[PDB]
């Protein structure tokens, strides 16, 4: 299979690597590069982070000056102000370079045309699949973690080489596993969830608290008990990943099996269409048009659900509940 | 009837003449006007093009500085930077004008509202139907070619008259003729054909192409063959422009004539809701908008699209053909 | 893999071949088979062409005549008439051969059963993709062509190489190419193309123009200037046909390129649906037996179609402006 | 304006004329202008009407001899022989023609192409609006008559007075008029009527008839009475004809008055949709289509078309019935 499970380390012997962002990511990956054996220094405007990583060892620098220095660099920073930055301070200096090499955690402002730098750049990604916790708690048993890998533009062959070697410098690799595929086929997936089923779920939980309430006569304190206010949801989530999504149901009753497969393969249409239609919707483009023109406005949609979705019936209600059981 | 034919040309002889831009268009208009015995000056940023008109025999300067110095200007750029051009250099500089005449090409980002010049200012409009380069090919035969004109703003009486001094000063009339309407009659047209027959032609051909493919097991390098790796089309469209667009068929066999003329008779009524709808979504003026909104957020569905269309099916077949002919 | 390029000629030295009518298919590929060195006879009626292929060189006998003499002929005359020709002189005379070739130019008169010789025949099938005219326009450079072969019926497992010599000898290769392929793959793009794009172009064209006038109030002498009284058609055919179908929107504008895609990506599925349908009606049967029933009657529908088109008020309006510009 | 009433007749003084058909019309157009100072000829096969047409006193010939001496001919015989008449005996003598004129009586075989004579003949119609018996009982009081006038192809600019010469000629103006229009302004109005409000009429009656009986339990031999086995009906269509057709009514009961006014305005819709979808069908040509098709096969619908009709409930009542009326 396409799979990879471990791969060489040379090519970033002898070389500097820019790192920037001090944050979640960006810490882990930084020092646990360190580790391996690699010249590494940091770029970040001086604020808290800034003097968190130099405190840790490194040379801590600004953003422009970080580059200067640097044949290969990380951009891990949030993509709603990546754009920004890169147009004022790296573009220039990337323009005055020979041979660089740029490294991403996620490719929505490159799929989507919002970043198109030269040809004279090997351009690379590098995605995790972890929280950026756990991570950590991971590679003090040496153990790896998954990624996904791809290229958009290579000048010299070796991008494949020099991402493999990325992977392995973090410690995702040996132990774990890493991926090749395509920046779109990372975004596609990154939103497709945040887009299909959670809001799904949500709206699903919403509204049998809604029915039971005002069609059959229950108390507020007692649906929130079954539903979600126990955690019997994270049980499901947790068997489900080690043992399985379908085994995990082997646990339960009979009767719940029954329904849960009944109900299942009775309504399996409309979610496809659904979903059909979201990642359409996404493949073109329309969303990220969207979320720009929503930024560029002031966020007001965004204030009035915040709004609507907190001063709803249930969520009052979870409040006097998870106060009076100490939950925060 | 309206037409006209030819006209004077003396309310121009005393004055300066102003070109903005030596592209294909304003390269054309000042080296035709320059021999009809006029005075021109142009005004452009340094780049190759003012080295290119200079070289010519004019005498450059900056935007701004070859309009204090004309009473007539003549607009000639694309119609997506003119906006900020316009505001930035010549507004003041008109503001502190007495009696102008300002020209255009388009009525885009006029007739939308884009732009709003001062009543102390002169409006006109003057646009070709040719594609820029066979405009020489002809003018060297002496010949005329067809042009559009309208106003939008008059203080002087004069404006009408100003126009066809234009549109003879630069050889379209006599020979050719010019025609009065408005803006909006001109950007409709020139959007209207780029948005319903285009379109149409191409998405029915990549359609045949598909279904020929996938469903009678056809060959890839052989339906591109008749469709358009022919030149065929280019003879349907000389015949049309020249001896008339049904009398064109006369020249095919029967079998043609009876299926075109069935189908076409038969799927008119489809195509002319299409075209409906379109033209109610532009007279509106929701086109400009979303085009407008588009620029602003970074042209994310321009960069899908022209994506999608190349990494297409029929696209790399074609690709491994125009190689095999020898086709560049 | 599947195309062919260049094969073998020496089947066709040491016999005759009869060619069938000399309009122009018969003239062009007589005499370059000629040149090739290859002994050629012509069968038609005695009348113009009759002349004309003599003239040239050639020994003219009559059809049934020229039959007798030939191990091989080519039928190069219209669909329209093929059938009575082959039922009342050929048919006879061709009961009496033993091993005998027959060559076409389209498939529609055998494909759809027309038309079913005997087994003691070779059965081809040669289609080439050209107006005919610059065929011999092409040739006089060496250059070949394209063409489809394909066959129904062969008796001596030799009638592949018999296609492929007679590709040979048309100077369509070496320097073009041939495909494979049956009948029915040929006289479905034939029709295809005359059935599906060019109806709906040009009821495209006419609605805008009704559009355009009965409801924005424009003048009838400029919506033809933009829509196709301008050979810019012309233009985006020949960098169709040259560099590319969708490379050719570069040259233009952005503008332009953004409404095309849209619009395009946004109507694919209508005429998909369309042209499903012509397809569909075409592969059973049903446009031969339509077709070959209204001759029967007196071609009625063609005349009142024929009238209405020319009896419009776009055709008029053509008419007054072609004179207006010189052109006949 | 608009219409004629009368004009000159001497340019079909000194020449001859070939009537074709000793029917209902040619008789009775024969006889009249045999009167007004011309010479007549007449063409048709050896049978009864030629017996009877020499008899009154006319000198008959055959068909093709009627015309080698004639200058203009009528061609008045039914629109089911005519092609093959005209295709068979008059084509021939007719191509050796210098300066001929061919009248008509209906514009169906030529408005829809199947008849298109050659250049040098003068294409006249004169189409009358009687049953053919009482113009005769009409002309002998000195009357008029109505006149229908259309031409196709003129080549002397002499048609016109030459329509208005034969319209005079038969004793139709003065006294009467005659209407300018087309052939196929004709066409369409004698076929309308036969496809319209007859066909409506009949079966709205038959309706009737069934309803009445099968769910209110009435009296097969009462029904006709009221609704057409009295002759009811044709004083209306005689006050129609004279007085009007709405004041018609004032005559009748006010009841009778109100229920057909609303039920009138209250069902214009559909029937005008139906005449909409005939008359579309019509201009096209696909009825004569249909038509000469049936022709070919055998008229089996026709004659199972004429066997239910008769075979119904009501034709057997109104058998029983008129029997016992003493009606033949
Ligand atoms: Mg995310
Ligand atoms: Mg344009
Ligand atoms: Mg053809
Ligand atoms: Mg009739």
């Amino acid at each position: 299979d396409k799979t990879v499970l471990d791969a060489n380390l040379d090519p970033l012997k002898g070389k500097t690597i820019g790192v920037i962002g001090y944050g979640n990511q960006g810490r882990v990956q930084a020092t646990i590069m360190r580790e391996n054996g690699l010249n590494v220094i940091v770029g970040n405007v001086k604020d808290k982070y800034y003097e968190l990583a130099k405190k840790e060892g490194f040379e801590v620098y600004e953003i422009d000056e970080a580059v200067r220095r640097s044949d290969v660099a990380l951009l891990l920073i949030p993509d709603e102000v990546m754009k920004e930055v890169y147009e004022k301070k790296i573009a220039p200096v990337l323009q005055g370079k020979k041979e660089f090499v740029l490294d991403f955690a996620s490719g929505y402002n490159v799929a989507f045309g919002l970043i198109r730098p030269p040809k004279s750049v090997d351009t690379i990604m590098v995605a995790p699949r972890m929280v950026g916790e756990g991570i950590m708690d991971l590679h003090k048993q040496g153990k790896g973690y998954p990624v996904l890998l791809g290229v958009k533009q290579d000048a010299s062959g070796k991008a494949w080489d020099y991402a493999k070697a990325i992977a392995k410098g973090i410690g995702a690799i040996p132990g774990g596993i890493a991926v090749i595929s395509s920046f779109e086929e990372e975004a596609l997936l990154d939103l497709m969830s945040e887009h299909t089923w959670v809001p799904i779920l949500f709206g699903a939980i919403k509204a049998c608290y809604d029915i039971a309430v005002k069609e059959y006569g229950v108390s507020p304190e007692a649906a929130l008990l079954e539903f979600y206010a126990s955690g019997e949801l994270a049980e499901i989530a947790r068997l489900i990943a080690e043992e399985g999504i379908f085994n995990q149901m082997v646990h339960h009753s009979t009767t719940s099996q029954y329904g849960t497969l009944t109900r299942m393969f009775k309504y399996y249409d409309v979610v496809r269409r659904i979903v059909e239609n979201e990642a359409k919707y996404i493949w073109d483009g329309s969303f990220a048009k969207e979320w720009s023109l929503e930024q560029q406005a002031g966020y007001p949609v965004f204030y009035r659900l915040w709004e609507l979705a907190t001063q709803s019936e249930m969520a009052k209600a979870e409040k006097e509940l998870y106060k009076l059981l100490g939950r925060k």
